[PDB]
């Protein structure tokens, strides 16, 4: 295999399908084995994982209440993958792309794996992944990613926002009636007062709850980046990693620039490896990449606001997605096929950055 980077793909159209007549690059291999279907709906399926099943005697008692909100009947299929099942399930799932599972198995320690697992599960099967310390507040068929009524309200009240490379005859709001392919919630507002490293990025999305269609290119790019970083950062890669990476950008693979074993991996390593900072980097890289190469990218922001002129200028003059587009979000926004939810949606009751209570109509999941 060759292991491309995600941070120097400005020369590649990330939405573009690569076809073959009658392979080697891990980006193309993931696309081939897990194709993206923007026309199909999000699967009505919930994924959770823990060391043990829910009826296990060691299942933590403080989680048993939370897990019932997800596992019910929901007019939605629920799957809890116990630790004994994770490896054979990923082996069955990523059989077409075995280097992905090799890397997962080589990850030192339990937190890197549990972080990485959510992206693997969603990319291969879609649905919702939510951590065990989360509570579902409103049924998922009532979410704005799912409820045809809500999606129609977004379509009927908001016109596409143009950008430098856009062609208006291609931009229509009703494309989103096929549902977003990725649904994420703000964790930290980019305009907040706190600039400690409590959160790892300026624009930060909750990693504890994510919804997606299988094959979404952002999940592809996350898996690429984490796969290549793992192999170049562990003591037993099983492959001659130095011969398989981009020769122009060697410092972008080994995690210490940002070998690791079970004893030397710290919290800021996890942060730079599988955590919410790499998630947000990949997401913004993707947003800016698709505007560069496509004339039909749908941009909907019902909150347009104080940053309007800068937003308009970033889009229409610089062809770039400004961080201000995601500031003071009170209603969902659309970037291509990514729906970004307000802080209240997956982070209610934090009494900060405008988060409302889990009683708000925008509150969908409470993080415990
Ligand atoms: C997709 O979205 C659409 C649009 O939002 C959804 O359709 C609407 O669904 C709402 C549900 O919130 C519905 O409003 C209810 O209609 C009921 C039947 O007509 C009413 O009986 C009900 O009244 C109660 O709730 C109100 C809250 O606004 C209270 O003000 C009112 O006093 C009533 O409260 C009593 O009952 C509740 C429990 O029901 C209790 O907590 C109270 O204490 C009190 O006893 C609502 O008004 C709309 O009618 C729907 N709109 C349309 C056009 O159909 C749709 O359901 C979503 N789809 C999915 C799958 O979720
Ligand atoms: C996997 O994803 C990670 C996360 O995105 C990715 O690491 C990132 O790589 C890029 C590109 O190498 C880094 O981007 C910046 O590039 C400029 C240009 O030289 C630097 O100046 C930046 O750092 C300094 O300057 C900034 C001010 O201008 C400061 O904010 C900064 O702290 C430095 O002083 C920076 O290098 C980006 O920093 C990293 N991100 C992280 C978290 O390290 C990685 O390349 C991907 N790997 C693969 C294999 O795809």
């Amino acid at each position: 295999t060759l292991l491309p980077t995600t941070s120097h793909s400005q020369d590649i159209n990330l939405k573009k399908q690569i076809t073959v007549n009658k392979l080697h690059n891990l980006r193309d291999q993931l696309s081939f084995a897990f194709p993206y279907d923007s026309q199909a709906p999000i699967p009505q399926r919930v994924w959770q994982t823990w060391k043990v099943g829910a009826d296990d005697k060691n299942f933590p008692s403080s989680f048993r209440t939370y897990q019932k909100t997800w596992s019910g009947s929901y007019s939605y299929q629920y799957s809890l993958i116990s630790d004994d099942s994770i490896i054979p399930f990923l082996e069955n799932l990523y059989a077409p792309v075995p280097i992905v599972i090799q890397a997962f198995k080589l990850m030192p320690g339990n937190i890197l794996k549990a972080d990485f697992l959510r992206y693997l599960l969603l990319f291969a099967r879609g649905g919702i992944y939510s951590d065990m310390d989360t509570m579902l507040l409103k049924p998922i068929d009532s979410w704005p990613s799912q409820n045809k009524s809500w999606l129609n309200n977004i379509i009927d009240l908001n016109k596409p926002i143009p950008y430098k490379n856009s062609k208006p005859s291609l931009l229509s709001s009703d494309e989103i009636s096929h549902q977003p392919g990725l649904v994420i919630g703000i964790e930290a507002d980019p305009d907040r007062d706190d600039w400690s490293e409590w959160y790892a990025r300026r624009i930060q999305f909750c990693q504890w709850t994510i919804q997606a269609k299988p094959g979404h290119p952002i999940l592809r790019e996350l898996i690429l980046n984490i796969t290549a970083t793992t192999l170049a950062s562990v003591q037993n890669p099983g492959v001659p990693v130095s011969e398989m990476i981009d020769p122009r950008f060697e410092e972008d693979y080994n995690v210490n620039y940002r070998l690791k074993n079970n004893k030397n991996v710290d919290g800021s390593d996890i942060m730079n490896w599988t955590g919410p900072g790499i998630f947000s980097d990949i997401i913004f890289e993707y947003m800016n990449n698709v505007l560069r190469y496509n004339s039909d990218i749908l941009l909907i922001n019902p909150n347009l606001r104080k940053f309007y002129k800068k937003i308009s200028e970033s889009l229409q003059s610089s062809n770039s997605m400004p961080w201000e587009f995601f500031s003071f979000l009170k209603e969902p926004v659309i970037v291509d096929d990514v729906m970004v939810l307000p802080i209240t949606s997956f982070s209610p009751d934090v009494g900060q950055m405008g988060a409302q209570s889990s009683d708000d109509k925008m509150a969908f999941v409470k993080h415990m």
